[PDB]
């Protein structure tokens, strides 16, 4: 009769579906199906297991770089978002504009869309299918920004009338899949948008419903209650492998897990115990315990992905437990306990990695607990001490995610107070606007050297992204934090 519906079994769901809002591990995988952006980063081009760099035409059929400063878009016409209003121009100039993204008037709207943007200029409209976008100060990132989850074209006229809240509670975009109901904490139902420009949706329905318990996740899966299930661990792969209908499907993602601090917190202030802290990690034996090898840890602040500004010559960052000891002593730490917050295990390992790390602490004379927190109920930021967090390397650039997360104009700085030296912010202005060069290639390399000594945050590792479906339902994972069904879903 009609087309499977898909159900899918989720670590966690995103408070608002505002594409730009939604950008976290969980948000993605629900409104890349939303919405679409005006170039797409093809992970299976040229037969790769999911993991190509390869950038294709989507919303946008052609474009062509004209300067250092601008790229001109030649829009798909007749493409139509969910309540039929035909996409033009001006609703990609509205997208990238100063009123909804990068000015100081979109701040209360998206909290993070100025920090997390390009020196933008205002678009410029040519026509109903011409635009171009521009930047004030040279950028060669435009492309790559583009194609990025800071991206997903919004309908102007329907986001206006709604505001950026009450649009994210009622997304209309031109994807694939189309808005059915939003339960905060519980559920996202998606149907199929048959009126789509690409690839016809597949499935009939796609349901993400929250299951915070890894445990009963995998029961789900055994039952017959998901199609997939996300974020596991490589210590799930036996069992659910041992079930003749069912399989893991994992992948490296282009995410980093780490640590960090509220550095407004007297404790943190200073960059010894923060450094302390750091030093005690034993990274290798976290990777070898909790996930059996599969997890990778960079060389510092320093990606593949990052293509021409990736160092391959990096040093493992340092390993140092008498260091860390000294530095232990030196900071003045009276031995009061720290908290360390965590959404359970929100994050694959979150736990577990904790508990090991708790103990990496305890024998350098530092005491560390663990505080838990529901979803959605982060506690406020004087509460918190140390705590867990994750940032995808959205670009194929160094540039992100040290400058848009830890640079001068970033919320480390700004709401976590880290105070970086002068230096550091120079370097992070000067990479925006560099072309590619040896002079950027070591700016990086100073600004991943200031880093690790300042410690603002702890690098863990790469996840080994693990996801476990039935074999019937034929999906593969890609090399980033969201799920993709666009010519990749299908079922029997
Ligand atoms: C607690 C959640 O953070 P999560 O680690 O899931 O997502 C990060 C995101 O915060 C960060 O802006 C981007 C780019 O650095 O990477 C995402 O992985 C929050 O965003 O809902
Ligand atoms: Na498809």
């Amino acid at each position: 009769q009609e087309r499977r519906a898909l159900r899918l079994g989720v670590n966690g769901l995103p408070n608002s579906l505002e594409p730009v809002n939604a950008i976290s591990n969980v948000g993605p995988r629900i409104v890349n199906q939303i919405f679409d952006t005006l170039i797409a980063r093809d992970f299976f081009a040229k037969g790769a297991p999911g993991n190509a760099i390869d950038l294709v035409p989507a919303l946008a059929e052609s474009w062509e770089r004209i300067d250092e400063k601008s790229v001109r878009f030649k829009l798909r016409q007749k493409v139509m978002f969910h309540d039929g209003v035909e996409l033009t121009a001006d609703d990609v100039a509205y997208t990238f504009s100063s009123e909804r993204l990068w000015g100081p008037e979109a701040i209360k709207k998206i909290p993070l869309g100025k920090s997390y943007s390009l020196d933008f200029d205002e678009p410029v409209v040519e026509d109903k299918y011409t635009v171009t976008l521009r930047t004030k100060t040279p950028s060669y990132l435009i492309e790559t920004f583009v194609a990025s989850w800071m991206s997903r074209i919004v309908p102007k006229e329907y986001y206006k009338k709604l505001g950026a809240v009450d649009f994210g509670n009622k997304p209309v975009g031109t994807g694939p899949y189309k808005f059915v109901e939003f339960v905060a904490g519980d559920r996202v139902v998606l149907e199929a948008n048959d009126a789509y420009w690409g690839p016809k949706p597949t499935a009939s329905k796609i349901t993400y419903q929250i299951v915070a318990e890894p445990a009963t996740r995998v029961a789900g899966l055994i039952s017959g209650e998901y199609d997939i299930i996300t974020t596991l661990t490589p210590d799930d792969i036996q069992l659910i492998n041992s079930y003749p209908d069912l399989e893991t499907r994992g992948t490296l993602i282009e995410n980093f897990h780490m640590f960090t601090f509220n550095m407004n917190q007297e404790v943190f202030k200073d960059k010894k115990l923060r450094r302390a802290l750091a030093l005690a990690v034993n990274r290798p034996i976290m990777v070898e315990a909790l996930w059996k090898k599969q997890a990778s840890i960079p060389a510092g602040f320093n990606f593949p992905n990052y293509g021409e500004t990736f160092d391959p010559k990096r040093k493992a960052m340092e390993y140092n437990v008498e260091e860390a000891k000294r530095l232990v002593k030196e900071s003045g730490y009276d031995g009061t306990p720290i908290t360390y917050h965590t959404m359970g295990n929100y994050y694959a390992n979150a736990m577990p990695a904790l508990m090991m790390m708790i103990e990496m602490w305890k024998q350098i004379g530092v005491n560390v607990v663990m505080k838990t927190y529901a979803p959605g109920s982060f506690p406020p930021d004087n509460q918190t001490w140390m705590r867990n967090w994750s940032n995808g390397q959205w670009m194929t650039d160094a540039y992100a995610t040290i400058v848009p997360e830890f640079g001068p104009n970033g919320q480390v700085q700004k709401r976590w107070g880290w105070k970086a030296p002068a230096e550091f912010n120079e370097l992070c202005q000067k990479v925006t606007v560099l072309p590619n060069g040896k002079e950027r290639f070591d700016a990086y390399n100073r600004m991943r050297d200031i880093f690790e000594e300042e410690a603002p945050a702890v690098i863990l590792y790469q996840p080994y992204d693990v996801y476990a479906a039935r074999k019937d339902v034929h999906w593969k994972p890609v090399s980033f934090e969201m799920m993709e069904f666009r010519n990749n879903l299908s079922f029997g």
